[PDB]
C-alpha cells in the first residue's frame, strides 16, 4: 500500500483521465446485490490503473466504470475493499479520494446487512440516517495517522453524514413507484469481520439502538464525508439476526431504484 | 512468525508426527484449573515447544510450554501446556498455527478451561461457568484472529458461529457435574474477551453487565474462532475466580494471587470433571 | 525504542544533566492548561527536540521545570495522541521517564464532549472512572512484553483516579467559589479522531459515560501501572448532540474558544490544589 496523498492521488486520477473523458458527478459503490444498465459506457480494469488498489482475483479482477445513467455521468466501483481482508487504511481510502479529483459530488452505496430492529422482514431497505463505526471507536478508525490536509479537516464532525435531503427523495420515489412499504431508515452497524454475530453480540448491538449490521460502509463514507463529497446509503435485510442461544432476487429492485433516485437528483 | 497456511500447519504437524504414534482425537487447552489433568495423562510423551520447528515459543518465567500427547479415560488426547494471549503481543498467526496443527493431527473435539470475573450478580467465587455464548469485543473492532487473507484450506472466508459451544457437549457436563454430586456448582452463561492485560473498572464491568455478559476474561475466543472456523467441535468452561466490582466507592479489588490462588484450590475438582465428562463422550 | 529500563534510564540521565530540579508533581496540560505552563517560578525549558530519544511531537514540544505553590513540578507541553499514529512505546516512554525523575502525582486535564444531559458548557468533570475502548479492543497501551521494572502483568484499575485528591479538588472549588461548576463522572475514550455520529453518542450515554474525548486514558493506565498518583479532569467544551435530526454539531474552533475562556480559572484550580497537597 502507498499513501493516500494529494500527490499519489493526483497520479491515479490524471492516469484514469487518460483513459476516458467523462467527468462523473455521482460515484456509485454496488454492493449486494445494474452496472450493466450504464449507457455510453466505458471499463477499466484495477489491473490498469498504476497504484490503483488491486482486489480478490480467483480469477477476476474489479472494474471502474464510466458512463451515463439517467441522463447523468457517474463512476462505479465493481469490486470493494474490505477491512477484515487486511487491505491497509490507504488502501481504502484512496479510491474515494481519486472519485473527489475526478469530480464526484454524491456517493451512493448499497451492501447487505443483517436485521437486529425485531420490526424488520427478509428483503428490507433500510436506508441508513446514522451509523455507529465499532472499529473507529476502538482505534481502527481509517483517519488514524498524519491527516491529509488537502483533502479535508484534521477533526471532521459526522453530523449530518447521510444527508437528510437525498434520504428524503429516496423515500418519495420509493413510494411513488409504489414500494414504499419496503423501505425503512435506520442505524447500521459495522462489525469488523470477517465472522456473522452471535446471538449475544447481536442482542447487545440490538440494545446498543442498533438496527443492522454489516461489515462495511462506514470506512469509505467516513472518507466521503471527509473530503465533503454527500452520501447515500442502503442496506438490503438479507438475514434476519438470530437473538437466541437456543435457536440476488431484490437486485432488480433496488437497480430501479438508485436508477430513479438519479433522475431526480437536483442537477446544479 | 509464519503464516498459519496449508504448507506450514503441515511442516509443524509431521514433524510431531516423527516423535510420536498417538493419533489424538481430543485436544485440551489447560488454563486456570487444568494444572493437574496433565499428569493423570497415561502412557503419555511429553514435546517440549522448543523442540518443534515453527511451532510458536512460549514465555513462562523462562520455563517452555510442553505439548503433552497420550490417554485419558481410555481417550487419545493431546494437550497443551502454555498458551498465546493476545495481550502478550503475539500474532494472529502465532495464536492460530497451535488450533491448526491439532486439526490435521486428528482432533475432533477442543476442551478448554480459563479463569474469569463474575459479572453475573448470582455468581459465587469458585462457582463453574459452562460457556454457552461469547461476545467477542476485540473481534468486533477489527482485531479479529481471522483479519486476513483467508486460509481456505481450512474453513470459509464469513464463518458462522451459530453453535459454537456445543449444545449436546454442554448437556453432558451438566450431567457429569449433577451425578457427581457438585450440579450446584454449575452454571451457563456468556463470556466476554477484554483484550487486556487490565483488569476491568468497575465502569467497564457496569457496562458488560448490561451489555448482557455473565463472566469477563482475556482469552480463550481467539482460539474458539479457530476451532469453529475449522470444524473442530468446542466445549469451554470459565472457574469463577473473583467477583466483579462494580462500584468505584468499593475497596475491594482484583487480586492476580487471589486468582491464582482460586485456581489452585478447584483444580482438583475440574480435573476430575473433565475425566469424568471425556470418559463419556460419544466416541464414533 | 522500547520503553524498557534501559531506555528509560538513558533519557531520565541525561534530562537530569540539563536541569537539578526533582520533580514530585507531574503535570500534563491538555485543554485549558495553557496559562499554567507560564506560572511555573524558577523554570527551565527543555525542547524535547534536545532530548535524545524522546519522542517528537507535531514548533516542538517542551518539558517545563521549576516550581508552582512551592512545589517542584515538570510540565509536559505537548501530548501524544493515539490517533496522530504513535506507538504504545511512544506514548509510555515520557510517563515512565517521570517516575524515574521521581514523579509522585500526575495531574491531567482535558476537553471531552459533554453526554451526561445535565451538563452545561465550560463545566469541569472530575474523572472518577473511566471506561477505555480501545483497551477492550485489544489496542490496549500495555498490549506486549510486560516491563516489570515498571508494574506487574495484570494490573488493577481499582481506584485509578484518587479518591483523596478528588475530594481536595472538590474542597478547593467550594471554599474558591465555583463548587458549582464542578462535577465528577466516568470519561469514555474514542480512539478518533472523528467526533462521535448521534447514534454512536446515545449508545455511549446508556454505557453509562459521562464525557467523551480521545486521549488521558492511555497515560493513565500507565501512570496507574509504575504507581503514580493520578488526578484528571475533562472540561466540557462541547455538549455531544444525540439526535440527527438536529443541526447543532461539534466544532474544533469553538472547542478550542471554550478551552481558552476557562483556562484561567483551570489554572488557578490546578495551582490551589497543589498548594494544599499532602506533602511527604
Ligand atoms: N456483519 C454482518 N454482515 C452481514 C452481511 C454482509 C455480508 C457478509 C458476508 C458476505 N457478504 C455480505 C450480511 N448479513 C450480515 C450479518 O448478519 N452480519
Ligand atoms: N479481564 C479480566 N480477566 C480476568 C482473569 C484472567 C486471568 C488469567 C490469569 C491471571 N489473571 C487473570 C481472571 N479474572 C479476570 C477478570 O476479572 N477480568
Ligand atoms: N471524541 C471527542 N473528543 C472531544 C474533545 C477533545 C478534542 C481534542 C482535540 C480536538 N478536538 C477535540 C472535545 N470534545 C470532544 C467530543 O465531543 N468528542
Amino acid at each position: 500500500s502507498v499513501t493516500a496523498n494529494i500527490e499519489n492521488v493526483k497520479k491515479v486520477a490524471h492516469h484514469i483521465q487518460k483513459l476516458t473523458s467523462i467527468v462523473p458527478e455521482i460515484g456509485i459503490i454496488c454492493g449486494s446485490g445494474l452496472a450493466d444498465g450504464v449507457k455510453d459506457k466505458i471499463t477499466i480494469p484495477y489491473t490498469k490503473i498504476p497504484n490503483f488498489p488491486q482486489t480478490s482475483v480467483v480469477g477476476h479482477s474489479g472494474n471502474l466504470i464510466f458512463g451515463t445513467l439517467s441522463g447523468r455521468k457517474v463512476v462505479v466501483m465493481q469490486g470493494r475493499f474490505h477491512m477484515y481482508e487486511g487491505y491497509s487504511n490507504d488502501t481504502v481510502a484512496l479510491p474515494i479520494r481519486v472519485m473527489k479529483l475526478l469530480g464526484v459530488k454524491i456517493l451512493m452505496v448499497s451492501n447487505a446487512a443483517g436485521g437486529l430492529n425485531r420490526s424488520l422482514k427478509l428483503g428490507d431497505f433500510v436506508i441508513l440516517k446514522d451509523h455507529i463505526y465499532l472499529p473507529g471507536l476502538g482505534l481502527n478508525n481509517i483517519l488514524v495517522g498524519p491527516n491529509q490536509e488537502a483533502f479535508g479537516t484534521r477533526f471532521p464532525a459526522l453530523s449530518n453524514a447521510y444527508d437528510r435531503d437525498l434520504r428524503k427523495l429516496a423515500v418519495q420515489v420509493a413510494e411513488e413507484n409504489g414500494f414504499g412499504n419496503l423501505v425503512h431508515q435506520g442505524v447500521y452497524v459495522m462489525n469488523g469481520g470477517p465472522c456473522y454475530e452471535t446471538p449475544a453480540e447481536c442482542t447487545m448491538l440490538l440494545n446498543m439502538g442498533c438496527d443492522v449490521v454489516g461489515m462495511s460502509t462506514i470506512p469509505e463514507v467516513v472518507i466521503a464525508r471527509h473530503c465533503g463529497i454527500q452520501v447515500f446509503a442502503v442496506s438490503l435485510v438479507t438475514n434476519i439476526s438470530v437473538l437466541d442461544v437456543e435457536s440476488a432476487q431484490r437486485a432488480e429492485l433496488m437497480q430501479s431504484w438508485f436508477e430513479k433516485i438519479i433522475e431526480k437528483l437536483p442537477k446544479d
